[PDB]
């Protein structure tokens, strides 16, 4: 009963809500952080960071606090190249200026992504997570960073 779609893949969270650390743009394609969206077509259809490293993060603003149950992330193939994240860390604020990671069974929790750059992997978040913004931190990944995701929830 509390895992409904935010507004990632609807565009009912709007382009000025989604953030990053940097992003990556060619003459190519432009991989703003509003791409990041679960099941996006078109050239640029994910954010890749200006670099790929964990310094590198993705922030979601809901504009108020909602409650996360679970996060949903998917690589991109761009031409013939996979790219996608297998792992990464989650942050959360209500304010924006003071973040905490989330803790599973004693520390930091690492979450498993993708294996692939078109399939979809829900991460489950128990604890829920009653918060206003969400960050990913990519720790690991194939060739390059790229994300499109979801947030699943509900009300606070
Ligand atoms: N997790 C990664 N990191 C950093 C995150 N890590 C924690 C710190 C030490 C390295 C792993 C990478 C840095 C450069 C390149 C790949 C990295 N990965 C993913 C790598 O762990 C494995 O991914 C690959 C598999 C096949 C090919 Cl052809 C290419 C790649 Cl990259």
């Amino acid at each position: 009963s509390c895992s409904m779609p935010l507004g990632m893949e609807s565009k009912a969270i709007s382009d000025a809500q989604i953030t990053a650390s940097s992003y990556f743009t060619n003459m190519f394609a432009t991989w703003s952080p509003s791409k990041a969206r679960l099941h996006l077509q078109g050239r640029s259809n994910a954010w890749r960071p200006q670099v790929n490293n964990p310094k590198e993060w993705l922030q979601v603003d809901f504009q108020k606090t909602m409650k996360v149950t679970g996060v949903t992330t998917q690589g991109v193939k761009s031409l013939l190249t996979s790219m996608y994240v297998k792992e990464f860390l989650i942050s959360s604020s209500q304010d924006g200026h003071q973040w905490t990671l989330f803790f599973q069974n004693g520390k930091v929790k690492v979450f498993q992504g993708n294996q692939d750059s078109f399939t979809p992997v829900v991460n489950s978040l128990d604890p829920p997570l009653l918060t206003r913004y969400l960050r990913i931190h990519p720790q690991s990944w194939v060739h390059q960073i790229a994300l499109r995701m979801e947030v699943l929830g509900c009300e606070a």
